[PDB]
């Protein structure tokens, strides 16, 4: 298990309020980061748009919108997930 620092960005207003996740690998934390940032509402899954792959970078969530029969859209906006080491 890893943690991993978690910045909302515009989610929250680019207010500074940050948090920690707890994950297997950095796409996993992605997921639990937009589950917490966007509810309990929330399934979907996450995409990145910054860095490298198993790395830290920028994700959009998204999800497939109910009552429709095809297509994703994304829900929220960017967010930042960052390997964080503890001690």
């Amino acid at each position: 298990m890893n943690t991993y620092l978690i910045d909302p960005r515009k989610n929250n207003d680019n207010s500074g309020e940050r948090f920690t996740v707890d994950a297997v690998d950095i796409t996993a934390a992605a997921k639990s980061a937009a589950q917490q940032i966007l509810g309990e509402e929330f399934e979907g899954l996450v995409y990145r748009e910054t860095g490298e792959s198993n790395g830290s970078g920028m994700f959009q969530a998204y999800h497939h919108l109910h009552g429709t029969n095809r297509t994703e859209t994304t829900v929220g906006y960017p967010f930042h997930v960052m390997e964080l080491l503890e001690h």
